[PDB]
């Protein structure tokens, strides 16, 4: 519902076994996983998601972010700004 989407908090949470947590996401306006693809433990906690769930959920979101940006020691450089 509401425009086409890919990964939803419903399926995203279902895979982790915490679909009930959706109420906390919807209560703030989050229905898609992408909407929180870059969510922090703070934001997740702000929505009212418990620490026992925010961690699991947060973990799932992080794993999704790694797909877009991988990490490796001594491989690629970057141009830092102070």
């Amino acid at each position: 519902g509401s425009y086409p989407t890919d990964c939803s908090i419903v399926s995203f949470l279902a895979r982790l076994g915490c679909s009930s947590c959706l109420d906390y996401f919807t209560t703030q306006g989050l229905t898609t996983i992408y909407q929180i693809e870059h969510y922090s433990m703070d934001d997740l906690a702000s929505l009212k998601i418990p620490e026992q769930f925010r961690h699991a959920i947060w973990k799932g979101i992080l794993d999704h972010r790694q797909l877009h940006e991988f990490s490796s020691p001594s491989h690629l450089l970057r141009t830092p700004s102070s």
